């Protein structure tokens, strides 16, 4: 069928910066015809023509149309100017989870059984569209105004080949604190380099902080490739055990990788045992404090 009018700059009101990214920056902006506020991410034609970027633009793009859930951002619309490009985002009023990370320091258990399992449930929905999201972070969880977590920054995400039955990616991206060991190793990342990342952000809600760390990335990925952590005294008992389950040098050995047939056993984890994960965004989140 036909389509809403594109959109243009003038179709807004721009407010402030919510943030700015290497080459891009998203704006709050009120559409003038709906009152209704959208995160804008700009980026400037040259810059990203320069610097090589347009594949990363175009991924973002493609991966994002694809996503219909909840616990995702939505991309509402695109246009495009003479020197711009403009991505019509959700805009997650209450920003990045890690804001919430620092300033609490450690959630308590029923604040981090919750946000795992919205996690979690997020990841279930990527990887049964075959999605590796390969970037997951806290950084990249926004929070809604219900406070429900939106993932983002898919612009490093890969769509694997249903046709060949693709399991694996080559692209080298991530962030150091939770890149696999595959990728750092074999060179590669599958769906379970993202069950990695939730052991490192599961650890990370319950530390304080992620459980590779050092001063520079050389010296994280030496420590990431021994398995070199350990865990604070007082770990809720089961989300170790979880963790434990989760960070494992052998991405077919993780709870959730599908040779580990899949996410029944994860959502199954004695951790999960009050979860009820049919509606999660319509329960009301624990509050953090
Ligand atoms: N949809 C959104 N709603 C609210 N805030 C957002 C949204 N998308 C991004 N932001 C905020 O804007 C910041 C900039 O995002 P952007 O994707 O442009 O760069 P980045 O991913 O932070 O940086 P880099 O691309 O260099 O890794 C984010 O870190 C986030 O805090
Ligand atoms: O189909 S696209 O891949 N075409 C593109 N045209 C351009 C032009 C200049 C630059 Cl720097 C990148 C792209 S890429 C695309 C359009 C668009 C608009 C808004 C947000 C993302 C994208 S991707």
């Amino acid at each position: 069928p036909p389509q809403p009018r594109k959109k243009r700059p003038e179709d807004f009101k721009f407010g402030k910066i919510l943030g700015e990214g290497s080459f891009s920056t998203v704006v709050l902006a009120r559409e003038l015809a709906t009152s209704r506020e959208y995160a804008i991410k700009i980026l400037e034609k040259r810059h990203i023509i320069k610097e090589n970027k347009v594949p990363y633009v175009t991924r973002e793009r493609d991966v994002m149309s694809r996503l219909d859930h909840p616990f995702f951002v939505k991309l509402y619309f695109t246009f495009q100017d003479d020197e711009k490009l403009y991505f019509g985002l959700s805009y997650a009023k209450n920003g990045e989870l890690l804001k919430y990370i620092r300033k609490i320091g450690s959630f308590d258990e029923t604040c981090t059984r919750f946000y795992t399992a919205e996690i979690v449930s997020a990841l279930e929905y990527l990887h049964g569209k075959g999605i590796i999201h390969r970037d997951l972070k806290p950084e990249n969880i926004l929070l809604n105004e219900d406070m429900h977590i939106q993932i983002t920054d898919f612009g490093t995400a890969k769509v694997l080949s249903p046709e060949s039955k693709q399991a694996r990616a080559n692209s080298f991206v991530g962030t150091a604190q939770y890149v696999s060991p595959e990728l750092l190793t074999e060179k590669s990342a599958c769906k379970s380099s993202d069950l990695w990342a939730l052991g490192c952000i599961i650890y990370q809600l319950v530390a304080g902080l992620p459980p590779f760390r050092a001063g520079n990335e050389g010296l994280i990925f030496a420590k990431i490739i021994k398995l070199e952590y350990d865990f604070p005294e007082k770990f809720f008992p089961k989300a170790r055990d979880l963790v434990e389950k989760l960070l494992v040098l052998d991405a077919t050995k993780r709870l959730g990788c599908e040779e580990m047939e899949g996410y029944g056993p994860l959502k199954a984890h004695p951790f999960f045992e009050s979860v009820t994960w049919e509606n999660l965004h319509q329960q009301t989140p624990p509050k953090l404090t």
